[PDB]
């Protein structure tokens, strides 16, 4: 999975 | 900003 | 699954 | 917005 926050 | 990708 | 908050 | 795939 990938979880970006910006 | 948010993207989560599973 | 794909999920884009923005 | 707001934008989900599943």
């Amino acid at each position: 999975a990938i979880l970006s926050s910006t």
